[PDB]
C-alpha cells in the first residue's frame, strides 16, 4: 500500500444524496443494540465504517439508565461497517469518551481519551498497537474532534484543546506519524473558541470548520498547513450562521474574522465546506434546539461577509424531528474527492423523558454532481414503544 | 479481475433443483430477525447473496406494526449471503424502497431508492462509493426491478419507471459504468406498462420480463441492445400466461404483441426464459392471489402465440401456502450459464391477520440438467406461534 | 491450490485425545441456538468446520416442539467453524434432511437431500453453485452418509442408499467430479443393509464402516476403489461389535462376512478404522439404548473373526448420560493423516420428556500418538433449567 | 511468513496507557454473554485477541449458577479479537479448563487442559489440529500458565505445574515446536512453588513471574534458556512485593533467593518485569482481598533484595471495586517490543452474593514512553440490575 496525498480535486456536487441509514433506535425495542452518542463515520481506502462512543452498554439493560453523560469510565470507541448497526459483535476499539480515526491509507489510527476530568490522558493507537499518548495540558476536559482526523503522506493532524467549555481554551493542533507525534503546533489567528473541528483535506492543506462554545454562533475556520505545521484561524462569512443557539436569518452576522457575540455560548458539533467562493454548509433547523436538519449552498459565503444569499437547500431531517451532532467525511473518487455528512439523530433523556436513557442512531449523505429530488429520514422510533 | 460478458450458452434445463431456504418467517418467534419484503437473489463471481428491503425493524418489535407499507424513510436495502438469514449483525448496505443490485464482475453496484413518491432520488452506489443520483421524472413513485441487474463489459443495464401504477407509466432503461450513468434510453415497442423487471443476460443482450399492472395478464418482455442501448418490447406468447390476477387456463390469452386486457389490472413480480421456442416459466399456483408456485415448460411458448401445451410442471410451494414476487437470476458455470430463481413467501398483514406485522422468508431453485424429484418448500411458520 | 490425494501414511495413534465441545444445550437456555441433529465435522485445507441438519427453527422457540422427526421441507444444512455453536448468524448452505460434505481440497461439495420420502431429489452443490442432482432410485427415502465423503484426485465419492430401512435397500456409491456424477458404480459383496457411511481415505482408496439397520450388529464395511469404481462389502471382524441395539459382550459374534443376525435391525451411525490386523472402534457403552460412549483398540479385530481381545479403552462419554451418532473425520499433518471423531450428544424427545424438542451437542476427539488421560465430556444440560 | 525471534530491544516505558476495555458484565444485563474467568490476551503479528475460559455458559442461563468451580468437563478457552464482548458468535477453540496460547509468528499454538484432577490430559492444537499431548504426571491437578506462551526461532516454550496446591508440586517447562513436545525440562534453582506463570521474551529468552500459593508472598522467578533448555528460579527482589495475601509495606520482605515465608499460602496470578534493575510491577491494592490494583516502578527492585523505593505509581482500578488475576503480554513495534498487562475484573459469587455465577470482564493498558495522566477503570456493573 501507498500514504493517502489526497491530491486531486474536490468535485462538483449539485446538492446530497441519500448513502446509508442505520436504524439503532428502532431496532433496539427488539433487539441488544448499543446505547451510544458522538458518532462519526470514515473509510479506509475499500469501504466505510460508522464509529461512535458508547456508553459501556445496550439499550435494553438497566445500566442504560442515565446515560445523559459524556464522561464514565467505560465509554469505549465501537466500530462497524457503515450500515451494520452497533449490535453485540461489535468491537470496541479502545476505551474513549472522545476520539478520532483515519487512516492514511496503509493502517487506521485512533485517538482515544478517557480519564479524570482534570487529568485525562490521550493513547494513539496505530495499527493495533497502542504507540504514544500525552496527558491534559490544561487540567481540564482534553478533548477532541469526534470526527475523522486526515493524513496526507503519511502524517495525521487531529485537533484537541483542553481548558474551559465556555472561556478560553488551549486548542493545540497534533501531528502524528504512524501512531507517534511528530510535532505539536498551537492554535493561531482570529479563533475564539475552537471544540470539536469538522475536518477535511484541501491539498496540500487540512482545513476545519468547528464549534466556538464561548462567544461564537458563527463557526471558527483553522486551517491547517502540513508543509510546515503552520496554523490560521478565523469565522464563516456566511451571515447565515450555522451553530446552535443560533440568533436568526434577519439577525445573525459574521465578518469573517471576530465571533459574531450572538448567543455564542453553547453549540453543537457540525460542518460546512467551501467551493469556490461558495460554501456548503448544514445546520439543525432550529436555532434553539437541535431538531429538524436542513443543508444549503450560501453563494458567496465563503469569501464575503455576512453573505446571505442562499440556493440550493434540502431537508435531511423535517423541522419537528431531532437533529443534533454532524460532521463531514471525504471519499476519493476515480476523479475527484466528494464530501459527505452524517447527522446524530439523538433520542431519550433531556427532551424526551418517558425514558432514562439517552442514544441516537445515524442517517449520512454524500455530494451528487447529479440530480435527486426531496424526503426527510429521521430516526423513526415511536418513544412510546421504547424500553424504560 | 475481469467485468463479465457472461458469454458462453445458456445450459439445458431438464427442471430445478432446490438450492436454499432460509427460514426468517419460523425463527421470527425465536430470534431477533428483520422485518422485510421484496427480496431478491444475486451473486458476485465466486458465492450468491441474498437481498431485501427491511422495514428499519425487527419482527418482535413494536415497531414492526403495520409494516403492510411498501414506503417509508426507514426501508433500506439488507445485504447477507445465501443462507444466513437477516440477523442484526446485517448490513444496511443504503436507505431504498426500491431497489437492483448487480457485480460488474469487479465489484457491485446497487441502485437504492427513497424519497416523497411525488419527489424521490435514486442513489447509484458503485463499490462501496455513492457515484451518481437521478430524481423523479415523472414525480410518481419512481420504482425499479427489485431484484438483479445485469452487466457485460463494465456496463450494468437497470430499467426503472415512474408514473401510474394502473395507467401509462414512463420506462427507461438506464446504462450504468462503474456508478456513472452513460446512457438512458426510453422503453419502445408493443408492452402497454412495465413495472419490476426480473432480466437475466442473452449475450451481446439482455433480455427482460416484467410485470403489466394496467392491462395485462400476459407478461411484457423487455429487450435491451448494449449495442447501440435500442430497446423493444412485447409480450410473452404462451396462452398459458403468469401474471396474478390471472384468468383462467383454457380462457387466457396472448399474440406476443398486445396486454390480453385479460384482468390486466394489478399484478405481482414474476419471470420466465426462452430456451429456444420455448419458456420456462413460474407463477403462483392461484390466478385470484399468491398462493402455492408451480413451474413448468411451454412448447412452443416463445415463439407460437397463445400456446398452451406444458411439459415438466413442478410444485415448488402447494397450492394452499402463501406465495408472493419472484424473479431469475443467473449463475455462470465450468461451460454455460444456469437460471435460477427465488420465490418470496410473505406472511403477516392483508391475508393473515392475527398479526399486524407483515415479512416472508424465501426459497430457491436452479435449473438442473440432471433427475429430480417431488416436494413443496413452504414457509413453515405456525401462525398461531408468531409474535403479536 | 491442488486437489487432495491424501497419499500419506495414517499416523500410529496411542488413543483419542479431547479436540472440541461445543456445549449447544446448555446455551440454548440462555440464548438463541439452532435445534439440530445429524451433525458431522470435516474440514478444508486451513480449518475444520462443523455441520448439522437444523430443524428450521431455534430451541426457544414453539416451533420447536416436535421435533423428534427426522424429514420436514425445512432442515438445512448448516455449517459453521469447529467450535461456534449454530447461533442466527449460521449459515444454512442448503435445504436438506439428510447430507455429506467434503472439500477436494480446492472447493466444498454438499449433497443435499430433501423432497417427499417417495420422490426426493439430492441437489450437488460444488463451490457455491449447483452443478447437478438426481431423483429417488427405489422411491423409499434416498438418503446419504451423514458425515464427511471423501476426494482423491478431484474425485469425490459419496455414497447413497434408498429402499426399506429394515429389509433389503438400494446401495449405490456415486463418483462427483466438481459437482458433477461422473459415475455410480452399484453396492457389491456380502453386506446386507447400508446406511449412513462413515468414510475415510486409505489411499489409494476409500473405506467405510456403517450401519446395517435389518440384520446386523456387526457393522458393514465398503471398500471403495477409485481406480475403476469397483466396490466391495463385508463386515467388521471384531467379535466385540459396535451397532446399538448390540447383543452382549460373551454372546456376540461376526465372522467378518454375514451380518450376525444378533439383534440386527436398528442401529446407529458410528464408525470404526483400522491399523494393521488391529481395530479402533467407538460405540455407546449401552447396547439398548444410546448412552456413554467409550472407545478401544481390538487386537486382531481387523483381520480375525470374532476377536474380542482389547486394550486402550477411554470413556468420552460415561455410561450414564446421553450419546448418539458418531462419525469419521481425517484430518492431514506434516507426515501423516490423524483419524478424528464427533459423537452427538442428543437430548429431548423420545427418553427425555420434561420438553417437546429434540436437538443435541457435540464433542470432538482426535488420534494422538502421545500420552492422555482421563475423563467423560457429556452435554452438560440440567434438563429442568432448558425451556419448553 | 517468518516465525518470531523477538529481538528488538525492550521500549523504555514511562507508565502505562489505556489500551482495552470489554465491558462484559455490564453488557450481560442486557445480551447473551459468556460466563468466563481467567482470562488472557496475545497478539498475533497483525491484531490483539482476547481469550478466556468459558463456563459452557451464558450468564443469563440458569446453568450459570455455582459457577464459581475452576474445574467442570465443559470449560472451553474462547478467543475473540480484542475488543468484541464474548457472545455467542464466540468460537470455542477447544476443551479446557487450564489454557496458554502464542503464535510462533507463522500459526497459532493453544494448550488446553481438561479431564479428572487426578487423570487430565493435555491437547496441543497447532494451526487447527492437534498435534501431541500428555498425561497428568503427578496424578494432581495438570494446570498450566492461563496466559500467553512464548516462541523464538519456532519454539514454543510453555511450563505447566501439576502436584499440590498448598505443597510441593512438580513444575515442568515444555518446549514445543509446531505443536510437538520436542523437550521437557524440569524447574531448577531456589523457587519453592510455581503456579500460572506470566511470561515474556528477553531474547535470547523467556522470563516469568509466577505465583507460590505455598510459602511465598514474594513471587518466584523463572529463567528459560531456550539455547539448551536449562531453567532458573529465584524471586523477586523488591521488598515491596506483589502476592495476595501480602504482609503489609512496612513489614514485607524478599532476598532474592527464598519464599519470604510471610502469608505465603495462597495466591492470585499477576506479572512483573525488569528493566537494568528496575521492576515494574502490578497488584491488587488490597494485601487480603483482590481488590483496586495500582501499578509501579520499584527502583532497584531487580536487582537489590528488600528495595522498597517505588515511583511512576498508577491506579488503575480503585482500592474500593474487585480486581483479580492479571498477566503481562508484549507486543513488537518498529523498534523495541513494548509489554502490556490486563487485569481480570471479577463479579459474583464470593464477595458478591447477591448472584449464584461468577464471570469477570477485562481491562488492558499498555507501556508508553509518553505522557498519561489518572482515572480507574472498573467493572462498572451495578449488582442489582444483574440477573439472578
Ligand atoms: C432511573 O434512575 C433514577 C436514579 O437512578 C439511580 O438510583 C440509584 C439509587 C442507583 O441505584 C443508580 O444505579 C441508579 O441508576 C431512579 O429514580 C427514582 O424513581 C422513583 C419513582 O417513583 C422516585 O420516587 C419518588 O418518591 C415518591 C414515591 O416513592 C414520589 O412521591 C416522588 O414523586 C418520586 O416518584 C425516586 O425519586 C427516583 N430517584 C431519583 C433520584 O430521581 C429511577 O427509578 C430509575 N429507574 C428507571 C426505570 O429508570
Ligand atoms: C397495532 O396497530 C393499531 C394501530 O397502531 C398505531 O396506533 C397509533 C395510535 C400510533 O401509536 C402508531 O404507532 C401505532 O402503530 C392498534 O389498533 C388499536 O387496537 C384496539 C384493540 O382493542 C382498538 O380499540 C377499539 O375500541 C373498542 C375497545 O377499545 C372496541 O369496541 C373496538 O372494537 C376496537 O377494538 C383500536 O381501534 C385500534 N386502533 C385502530 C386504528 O385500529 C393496535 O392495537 C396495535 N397493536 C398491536 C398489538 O398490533
Ligand atoms: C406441544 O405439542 C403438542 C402437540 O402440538 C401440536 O398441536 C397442534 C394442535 C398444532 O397447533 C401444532 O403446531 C402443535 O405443534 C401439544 O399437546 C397438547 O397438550 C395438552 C396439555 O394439557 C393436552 O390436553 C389433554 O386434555 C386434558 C386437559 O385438556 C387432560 O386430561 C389430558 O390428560 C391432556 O393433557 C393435549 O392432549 C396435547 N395434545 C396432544 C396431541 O398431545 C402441547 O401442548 C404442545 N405444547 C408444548 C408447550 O409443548
Ligand atoms: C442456585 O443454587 C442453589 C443450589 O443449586 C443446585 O440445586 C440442585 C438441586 C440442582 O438442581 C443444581 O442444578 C442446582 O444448580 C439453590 O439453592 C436453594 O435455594 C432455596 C432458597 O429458598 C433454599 O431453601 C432453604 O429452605 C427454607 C425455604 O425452603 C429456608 O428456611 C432456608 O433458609 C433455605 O432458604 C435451598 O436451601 C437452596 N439449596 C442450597 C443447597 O443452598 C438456588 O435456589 C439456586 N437458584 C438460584 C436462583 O440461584
Ligand atoms: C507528498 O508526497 C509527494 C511525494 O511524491 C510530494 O511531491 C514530490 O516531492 C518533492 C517536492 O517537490 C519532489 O520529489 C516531487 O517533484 C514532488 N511532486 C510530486 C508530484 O511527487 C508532495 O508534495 C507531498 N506533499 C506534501 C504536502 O508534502
Ligand atoms: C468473455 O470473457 C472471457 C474471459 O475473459 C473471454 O475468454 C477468452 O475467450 C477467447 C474467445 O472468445 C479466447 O481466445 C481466450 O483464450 C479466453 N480467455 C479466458 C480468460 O478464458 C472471452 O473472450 C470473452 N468473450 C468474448 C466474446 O470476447
Ligand atoms: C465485450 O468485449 C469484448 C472485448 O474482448 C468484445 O469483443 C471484441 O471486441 C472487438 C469487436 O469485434 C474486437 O477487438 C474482437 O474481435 C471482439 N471479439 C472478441 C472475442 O473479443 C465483445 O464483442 C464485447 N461485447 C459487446 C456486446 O460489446
Ligand atoms: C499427492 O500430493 C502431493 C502434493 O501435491 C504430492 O507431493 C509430491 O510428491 C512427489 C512424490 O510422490 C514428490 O516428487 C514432490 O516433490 C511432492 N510435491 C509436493 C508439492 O509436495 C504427491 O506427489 C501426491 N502423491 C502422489 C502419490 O502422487
Ligand atoms: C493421483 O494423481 C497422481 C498424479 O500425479 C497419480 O500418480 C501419477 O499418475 C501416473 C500413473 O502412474 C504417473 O504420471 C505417475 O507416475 C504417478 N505417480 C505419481 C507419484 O504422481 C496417482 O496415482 C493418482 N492416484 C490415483 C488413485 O489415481
Ligand atoms: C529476527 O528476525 C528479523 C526478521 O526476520 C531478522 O531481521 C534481519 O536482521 C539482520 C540482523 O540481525 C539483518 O541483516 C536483516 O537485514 C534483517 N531482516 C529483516 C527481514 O528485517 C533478524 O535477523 C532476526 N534476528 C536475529 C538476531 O537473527
Ligand atoms: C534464531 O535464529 C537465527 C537465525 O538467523 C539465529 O542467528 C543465526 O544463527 C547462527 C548462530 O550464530 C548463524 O547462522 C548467524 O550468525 C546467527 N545470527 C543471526 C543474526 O542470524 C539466532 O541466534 C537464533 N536465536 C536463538 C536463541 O537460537
Ligand atoms: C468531551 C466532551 O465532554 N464532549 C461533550 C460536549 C462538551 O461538553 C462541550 O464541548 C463543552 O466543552 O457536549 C456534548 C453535548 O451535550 O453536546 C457532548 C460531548 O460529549
Ligand atoms: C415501489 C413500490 O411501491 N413497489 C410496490 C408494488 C407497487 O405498488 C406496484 O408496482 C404499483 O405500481 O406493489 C407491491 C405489492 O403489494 O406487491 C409491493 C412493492 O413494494
Ligand atoms: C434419512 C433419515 O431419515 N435418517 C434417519 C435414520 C433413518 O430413519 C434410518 O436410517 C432408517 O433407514 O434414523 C434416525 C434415528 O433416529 O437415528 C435419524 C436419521 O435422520
Ligand atoms: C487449574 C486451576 O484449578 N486453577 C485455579 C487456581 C488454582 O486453584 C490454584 O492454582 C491452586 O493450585 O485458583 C483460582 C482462583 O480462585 O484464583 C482459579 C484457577 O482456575
Ligand atoms: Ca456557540
Ligand atoms: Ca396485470
Ligand atoms: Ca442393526
Ligand atoms: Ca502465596
Amino acid at each position: 500500500v501507498e500514504y493517502r496525498n489526497w491530491s486531486k480535486p474536490q468535485c462538483q456536487i449539485t446538492g446530497f444524496a441519500p448513502f446509508s441509514k442505520d436504524n439503532s433506535i428502532r431496532l433496539s425495542a427488539g433487539g441488544d443494540i448499543w446505547v451510544t452518542r458522538e458518532p462519526y463515520v470514515s473509510c479506509d481506502p475499500v469501504k466505510c465504517y460508522q464509529f461512535a462512543l458508547g456508553q459501556g452498554t445496550t439499550l435494553d439493560n438497566k445500566h442504560s439508565n442515565d446515560t445523559v453523560h459524556d464522561r464514565i469510565p467505560h465509554r469505549t470507541l465501537l466500530m462497524n461497517e457503515l450500515g451494520v448497526p452497533f449490535h453485540l459483535g461489535t468491537r470496541q476499539v479502545c476505551i474513549a469518551w472522545s476520539s478520532s480515526s483515519c487512516h492514511d491509507g496503509k493502517a487506521w489510527l485512533h485517538v482515544c481519551i478517557t480519564g479524570d476530568d482534570k487529568n485525562a490522558t490521550a493513547s494513539f493507537i496505530y495499527d493495533g498497537r497502542l504507540v504514544d499518548s500525552i496527558g491534559s495540558w490544561s487540567q481540564n476536559i482534553l478533548r477532541t474532534q469526534e470526527s475523522e482526523c486526515v493524513c496526507i503522506n503519511g502524517t495525521c493532524t487531529v485537533v484537541m484543546t483542553d481548558g474551559s467549555a465556555s472561556g478560553r481554551a488551549d486548542t493545540r493542533i497534533l501531528f502524528i506519524e504512524e501512531g507517534k507525534i511528530v510535532h505539536i503546533s498551537p492554535l493561531a489567528g482570529s479563533a475564539q473558541h475552537v471544540e470539536e473541528c469538522s475536518c477535511y483535506p484541501r491539498y496540500p492543506g487540512v482545513r476545519c470548520i468547528c464549534r466556538d462554545n464561548w462567544k461564537g454562533s458563527n463557526r471558527p475556520v483553522v486551517d491547517i498547513n502540513m508543509e510546515d505545521y503552520s496554523i490560521d484561524s478565523s469565522y464563516v462569512c456566511s451571515g447565515l450562521v450555522g451553530d446552535t443557539p443560533r440568533n436568526d436569518d434577519r439577525s445573525s452576522n459574521s465578518n469573517c474574522r471576530d465571533p459574531n457575540n450572538e448567543r455564542g455560548t453553547q453549540g453543537v458539533k457540525g460542518w460546512a465546506f467551501d467551493n469556490g467562493n461558495d460554501l456548503w454548509m448544514g445546520r439543525t433547523i432550529s436555532k434553539d434546539l437541535r431538531s429538524g436538519y436542513e443543508t444549503f449552498k450560501v453563494i458567496g459565503g465563503w469569501s464575503t461577509p455576512n453573505s446571505k444569499s442562499q440556493i440550493n437547500r434540502q431537508v435531511i431531517v423535517d423541522s419537528d424531528n431531532r437533529s443534533g451532532y454532524s460532521g463531514i467525511f471525504s471519499v476519493e473518487g476515480k476523479s475527484c474527492i466528494n464530501r459527505c455528512f452524517y447527522v446524530e439523530l439523538i433520542r431519550g433523556r433531556k427532551q424526551e423523558t418517558r425514558v432514562w436513557w439517552t442514544s441516537n442512531s445515524i442517517v449520512v449523505f454524500c455530494g451528487t454532481s447529479g440530480t435527486y429530488g426531496t424526503g426527510s429520514w429521521p430516526d423513526g422510533a415511536n418513544i412510546n414503544f421504547m424500553p424504560i
